[PDB]
C-alpha cells in the first residue's frame, strides 16, 4: 500500500 502527497 502507499500514501503520498505534495
Amino acid at each position: 500500500g502507499y500514501m503520498l502527497g505534495s
